[PDB]
This record gives structure tokens, C-alpha cells and sequence, in this order.
């Protein structure tokens, strides 16, 4: 049952090592009726200094903080994440890829950010726990799970943890990112040529893309949309993004039998883990599911603006 | 839940502590065998935690213990098992520097800054005894070696195996080792420490069988202890006293030797049915003293 926190770079064993550290310390403390205005100024520390000890893996020294424990393990709590879960995913086994990661089954995404984004988060921490409560945690917003800084060789590195977009399980064959806004986004030429490759606004309409996912989804996506961005745009954010994956049933099945032919349900998902799935309408053309989220919002147009050109662009993404 | 409540934050750091690096150590493998560094070696934390988690630690503190690795491997030596002693330690504070865990299976002396290099200056050539003794001793068991930072003072101690039983309540208490008794300040207290002078003027029988074991284990450990120039070191010896006891169920005079390591039952020709417990202790403070230590307490049996 040990856990050798083994990982191919100092840091990612840092972090699982941190993940695992925090949640046990947390299983350590009651879990609060409410949360009160220090949780959210909180934080905890600690410096490891180890000498000719257990330096395998982990460097002998480094240090690792979590920010507003408190605040995060419930907004976990909110999300339908069990702790034990969180910690498993982190570090049952290295995460794979500033940088971008992501737990080895895909759950969590674990990004790199900067001391300017850690600064935005603790200014809307508050406001952001109160919407995720009073909306039950039905939002196409980021689901932010932890934040940590980590110092390795003298160097700080800050990283906040959130749900996949993305299926744990289910392949993306196509992604966008789509802001709506006025000037053109397109994808590069290198980025086309990448594999997976994300596209932009202007490929999105120039492909022609609708999203056919029918009535009570469309409704139930439309409303959680106006609710993000209207709360977004209070608290004077801009620039986010929502990403959009699409997932190919028929052609998931011809690269599952390829590979289990090489070894010599379909197109359904858990809601409860995909939180952002959706199937395509029972009179769709080809048998699709999608997954769509807002992303990126930490860091001619002002918010206000911003909402209201994104809502537009973004209800008329799909019939 | 495991909160760290204890009567000083001192007990708390302790406790949070050893909870601390056992956990840490069961994720550590047990190697084929110790390394000098191992010798060498030691895990150190520091904690500051703002606004959180505050309700029975303190905010900021630190920990350190020597020789994970070693001691790791003399507490399986000693027959222990790790997650039994992190319960003995964590699951509720020790109490009355010298403390036992809850259960009083083990005691956590506090130590001098010049104990902590006495026991860096024995603890290679110790655990070869351990091993080459196979771990039947009356020395001290050395379970583990800790230095805690609480509001800025360092703080040493060393847990050791209880000398006592953990269960079976000790009557008469002798400290022996130039005549040195017990005091009058000291007789007035519940539990007598008697010294060597006032023990010959407890009369101690436990048959022809175990004292030849007993002294056989003895021999040994104050040859080594001489052997490494220590001296001025005690036998401690404890009387339960069974009849006095009685004045599911566990029996009077029962015990198990598998915990109460050093416990020892009476001979059918003794007076009164007591269980003595017997074993070396303050070893971290010349062959003068090894010969006479030998016959005295030889001749105590
Ligand atoms: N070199 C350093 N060594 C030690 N601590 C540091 C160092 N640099 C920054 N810190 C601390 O780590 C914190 C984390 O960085 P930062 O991104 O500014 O958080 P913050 O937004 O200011 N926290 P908050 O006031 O709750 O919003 C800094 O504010 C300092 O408290
Ligand atoms: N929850 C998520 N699931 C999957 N991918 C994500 C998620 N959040 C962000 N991303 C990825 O983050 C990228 C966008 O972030 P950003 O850092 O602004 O772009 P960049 O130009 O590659 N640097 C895209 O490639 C997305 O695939
Ligand atoms: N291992 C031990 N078990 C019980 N009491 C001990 C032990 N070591 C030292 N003491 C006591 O600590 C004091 C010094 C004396 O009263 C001893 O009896």
C-alpha cells in the first residue's frame, strides 16, 4: 500500500507528495457547519529538510502551501468529490501533461499559474463559494479543487487543481476554443498540424459546426450560461473561454475494435463524473456527445460586454 | 479523527509528530539492510498554518527524528510494531519530564542536547548488539529519538519500552546501582524510588530456572555497556504484589510476556506471590563499575 510518490520530474512527486500530506492532515480535522471569513485568508505550510532520508523520490528538501483548506475541501464537497478520491487520483500515480497536467485517470487537471492568478483567486474566493452554493454546483464554470504553491530548488511554483472538461473515459476527436469575440480567432498553422488540434471561433463557423444535443439539455446549458457570465461579468472578468470537445461514438468504436483486434456502453457516460457531457439529439445525424466549459478565468470591450458577446456567440453555438 | 489533544502543546507536537513520520515511514520500504547514512540520518518538518487547524496544535512548530531508518528497524528488532506504537502514542496524550503513552506500554523521557550525542556516539555499535543478541536484553529499548520546536525552544526526547508492566499495578520500587538510600523527603511520596543501601537492610526469589537466563543477559549487556565506557547506569526492579491485588477478567498476576517484556513470576518458595519486573536503565549519561554491578545485582536474586 506504500507510495513512492515516483514521478519523471522533482516537482510532480512534490505535488502528489503535498496532495497526499494535506488530505490525510485534513481527514485529521472536523469537517465545519459553515465555513467563516478566516477560512478564506487561511493557509497551510510546511518545509521538509530531510538529510540522507527517503530521497529516492522526493528531493531532501522542499516546501509546499495550500491555500484556504477550509474553503477548498468544501468546494470539493459541493462538487461531489470525495477527498479520498481527490487524493487517489493525484497520487495512486504520477500525473501526465505555463504547464498542464493532468491526473493519470483523467479525472483532475492540474494547472501552472502565476502569482498575479493566485491573487485573482483569493479577491473572488468569497463571491465565487457563495454563487457555487446558491447554484448547487450546476455551473459550467471552472470547479476549482485546491491551489498550492510548491518550492523545489529554491524556485516557487503555484498550481491550482480542477475538474476535466474532458470524459475521464470518452476519446475527443475534435476541440474548440471560443470566445465570440470580434476579431478573427483562428487556429495557427502549427496548431492545425498538431494532432488534437484547438480550434478557434472562425473554424468553428467556416467548418459550418451546429451541436444538436435537443431541448431539455439546450435549456439546462443556456441557463446555467447566463448565470456564469452574468456572474462573471459582475465581478469584472474577461477573456475566458468556453472549451468545447466533441466525442465520435462510430468512430470510438472502430478505434476500440482496432485496438483489441491488435491485441491478438458505446458513446454513454456517468453525469456524475462527466459533468459536462451531453449526448446529441435522439434525431441526430451522427451519434455524438459533446463537452462544453468555461475555462480561463483567472488570467474595445468591457465585462459587461464581454458577457453578453460570449452568451450570444455561445447560445448560438447549437440547435 | 485523530486530534492531538494533550496537556502541554508540547504533548500535542509529540503526539502529531509520531503520528507524522510512521505514517511517512509506511511509505518507505524496509530495505535488506542498514546503511551507514542511515546513521547519519534524519527527517526534519517545520508547520505554519495560518488561521487553520490551530484548535489543538500550535500554528507553527517543528519536528525532527533522528535515524528514522535505524530506529524503524530497532522497534521490529524489539518486536513492535509500527502502527501499534504510533497508537500508543497518538490515540490519546501521554501523561506524568517523564511521561508514559496512555496505555503505559512505552516512556518518553525528556533529554539533554548532550544525550542526543551520546546516543549518535553508541547507536552503531547498539544496534549491532541488538542484532547479535537477537534482541533479548535488559538495556533500554531505544524505540525513538525526536528534538520538537515548540515557541522556539528545542526540546529532546527518547521513547523507550516501560520497564513496568502496562497492566499489573507495581507496589515496591528499587533503584539500584558507596551507600545510597531513599530519602525522608522522598519516603513521603506514594510510590518509593529505593536505592541499593536501603534494599540490603523485596526479597526477591524467582527459582534456580530464570535466574540463570537472567544473568547469562546481563552479563552481557554490562560487559558491552564497559566495553563502551559507560558507567553509572541502575538495575530497575519493580514488586507487584498478587494478594494485595485482589484486596471478561483478567486473573491477578497475569500478564502477557510478549508486552511486559521484562516481567518475571514468582517461585513457589517465596513468602508472598508477587510478578517482578527487572531491566537496565540511564545508559546515555568504568569496568570498576561493570564487576561490581554484575555481582550486587546477582547476588540481589
Ligand atoms: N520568496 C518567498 N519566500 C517565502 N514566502 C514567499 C516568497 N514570495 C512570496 N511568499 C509568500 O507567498 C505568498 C503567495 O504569493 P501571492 O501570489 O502574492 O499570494 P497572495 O495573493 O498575495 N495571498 P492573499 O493575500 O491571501 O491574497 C506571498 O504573498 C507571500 O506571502
Ligand atoms: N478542464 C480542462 N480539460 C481539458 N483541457 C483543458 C481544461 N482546461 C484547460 N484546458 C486546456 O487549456 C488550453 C487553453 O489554455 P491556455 O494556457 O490559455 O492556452 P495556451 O495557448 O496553450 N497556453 C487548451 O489547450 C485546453 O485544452
Ligand atoms: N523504562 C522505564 N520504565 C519505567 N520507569 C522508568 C523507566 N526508565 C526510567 N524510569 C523511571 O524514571 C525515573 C528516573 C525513575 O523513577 C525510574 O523508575
Amino acid at each position: 500500500k506504500v507510495k513512492l510518490f515516483r514521478a519523471s520530474e522533482p516537482i510532480l512527486s512534490v505535488l502528489m507528495w503535498g496532495v497526499n500530506h494535506t488530505i490525510n492532515e485534513l481527514s485529521n480535522v472536523p469537517v465545519p457547519v459553515m465555513l467563516m471569513p478566516d477560512d478564506f485568508k487561511a493557509y497551510s505550510k510546511i518545509k521538509v529538510d530531510n538529510h540522507l532520508f527517503n530521497k529516492e523520490n522526493l528531493p531532501s528538501r522542499f516546501k509546499f502551501k495550500e491555500y484556504c483548506p477550509m474553503v477548498f475541501r468544501n468546494l470539493r464537497e459541493r462538487f461531489g468529490i470525495d477527498d479520498q478520491d481527490y487524493q487517489n487520483s493525484v497520487t495512486r500515480s504520477a500525473p501526465i501533461n505555463t504547464r498542464f497536467l493532468t491526473t493519470y485517470d483523467r479525472r483532475f487537471v492540474i494547472k501552472t499559474v502565476s502569482s498575479e492568478d493566485v491573487a485573482e483567486m483569493h479577491n473572488i474566493l468569497k463571491k465565487y463559494h457563495q454563487f457555487i452554493v446558491e447554484c448547487h454546483g450546476n455551473t459550467l464554470l471552472p470547479q476549482f479543487l485546491g491551489m498550492y504553491r510548491l518550492t523545489v530548488d529554491g524556485v516557487e511554483t503555484y498550481m491550482v487543481v480542477t475538474r476535466n472538461v474532458f470524459s475521464h473515459r470518452l476519446t475527443v476527436h475534435r476541440k474548440y476554443d471560443l470566445k465570440g469575440s470580434t476579431v478573427a480567432r483562428e487556429a495557427s498553422d502549427k496548431e492545425k498540424a498538431k494532432d488534437l488540434p484547438t480550434f478557434k471561433d472562425n473554424d468553428f463557423l467556416n467548418e459550418g459546426q451546429k451541436l444538436h444535443v435537443g431541448e431539455e439539455s439546450k435549456k439546462n446549458f443556456l441557463e446555467k450560461l447566463k448565470r456564469d457570465v452574468e456572474f462573471l461579468a459582475q465581478l469584472k472578468i474577461m477573456d475566458y473561454s468556453l472549451l468545447v470537445g466533441i466525442h465520435d461514438v462510430d468512430r470510438a468504436e472502430q478505434e476500440e475494435m482496432e485496438v483489441e483486434e491488435r491485441a491478438e456502453g458505446p458513446g454513454e457516460f456517468d453525469p456524475s463524473v462527466d459533468v459536462y457531457a451531453m449526448k446529441s439529439h435522439e434525431s441526430s445525424p451522427k451519434k455524438e456527445v459533446y463537452f462544453m466549459a468555461i475555462i480561463d478565468i483567472l488570467t474595445t470591450v468591457n465585462p459587461e460586454q464581454y458577457s453578453k458577446r460570449f452568451n450570444e456567440f455561445m447560445s448560438n453555438i447549437l440547435t
